[PDB]
């Protein structure tokens, strides 16, 4: 009879950065463009951020998708993040300038989340996968894991989110 718990800074006094979501990655992307390893073009710098978008993990991933890098994101496009960043912008139009049209890129509080689990953009952690697979159902006697889930639901992706399909065509 015995848990475990422990829990303290990482937030105290509101931490440098001001933004959650910004200047996370993106700080240390540019870091490594102006520290004489990329230029600073559309084409020097995209062909550089497109590998750490499709190998990106966790919220590295999920900036990418908010930037639109990448066609399987949500766009066809880079040049959101190459016109500006060549046009003498670090990272400053990627929500500080953006901002103008979109500010929940930032915040991201009441952004349009799903309406599935509790977790599924803020958390996007072994929570985020152990909350939205419990509401597919699916057990086969002590199994458990993150690691698990990346092919027990991977299985179901297309089968309990199949995107594009469910809530697009059809009808």
């Amino acid at each position: 009879m015995h848990h475990h718990h422990h829990h303290i800074e990482g937030r105290h006094m509101l931490r440098p950065g001001d933004c959650e979501v910004c200047i996370s990655y993106l700080g240390r992307f540019y870091q490594d463009l102006k520290d004489r390893d990329v230029t600073f073009s559309p084409a020097t710098i995209e062909e550089e951020l497109i590998k750490f978008c499709r190998e990106a993990r966790g919220k590295e991933n999920r900036l990418c998708y908010y930037i639109g890098a990448t066609d399987d994101a949500a766009t066809k496009i880079i040049n959101e993040v190459s016109k500006p960043l060549a046009h003498h912008i670090p990272v400053e139009k990627i929500c500080e300038k953006l901002k103008k049209k979109d500010s929940q890129i930032c915040e991201l509080k009441y952004d349009k989340q799903i309406d599935l689990s509790t977790v599924d953009l803020k958390k996007l952690r072994v929570k985020e996968l152990k909350k939205i697979l419990d509401d597919w159902g699916e057990m086969c006697k002590g199994c458990a894991e993150k690691s698990d889930y990346i092919r027990k639901i991977n299985e179901l992706m297309p089968k309990y989110a199949p995107k594009a399909a469910s809530a697009r065509t059809d009808l």
